[PDB]
């Protein structure tokens, strides 16, 4: 009944400003890789687990899209939503909106699970496993902007 | 017959390094915007042509991947390709390579023209449009790297 997103709200301050007055690219990704990396310390892989159990996560591959600029003093939200997963894999789909509503960026990831005595692939703990799956079952259904599977191309 | 490709060599320092004991995925993010920035200074839109002509160029859309990790002191470089352009827009495809030659990352990016008077997409001048294709004319032909284009799924 009641479903639940992981946001994380923040303000476009003068370091992240470039030559052509807006946030630069690269700061989105900084952005969004903070806001998984918070999610994933609050769903079962904290810092203090990873040493506990070996384990961490890397990035394997990202897709960000930037869809309309932000300015000095922009206060925006980023939301995750979990696009699909499986044993050892997790797929993210994260926007960036402003205010009003405006969706200003995406970012669609794939990390994976990594055993840190052979840092090789390996499942995840069931503690994330548990609570990946949780999180997934209780976020709000999407339509899935046309941004997520977009292949770059010059019409 | 002379072929000819813009690259950028550094060291990871310390402050690109994460609890994974590697360099951070988004300082990745970080290099491939700057080298991306240090060839178009380079080819007709430095920042003093930019001002003189109204003109600039902004971020779409990119892919970055994450294929072997980085260490504190590895000395990799990066090498910028144009994929494809039009009369407004840049297509291009950059690797991150280890001093042995291992693909570290792959970052391919969409950038588009806007005229600064009004900040909407707009052809770009003749003198960058003229590097732009003699950079990619005087090009390596590379047979393009699987990451080109790839679409992010769980296997």
């Amino acid at each position: 009944m009641i479903k639940q997103l992981f946001t994380h709200t923040q303000t476009v301050t003068s370091e992240f400003i470039d030559h052509n007055n807006h946030m630069h690219d690269a700061n989105y990704n900084i952005i969004f890789s903070d806001v998984v990396n918070r999610f994933n310390y609050s769903h079962g892989l904290s810092l203090k687990e990873r040493e506990n159990l070996a384990y961490t996560l890397f990035t394997l591959e990202e897709h960000t899209t930037y869809l309309s600029e932000l300015s000095l003093g922009d206060v925006f939200t980023v939301t995750l939503y979990i696009y699909d997963y499986d044993y050892k894999r997790l797929h993210l789909f994260l926007t960036l909106t402003k205010e009003d509503g405006t969706l200003a960026s995406t970012n669609e990831v794939m990390m994976m699970g990594i055993n840190q005595h052979t840092r090789r692939s390996d499942a995840f703990p069931e503690s994330f496993s548990t609570q990946i799956a949780h999180y997934y079952k209780n976020q709000p259904t999407i339509t899935w902007p046309e941004q997520l599977g977009h292949k770059i191309a010059i019409p």
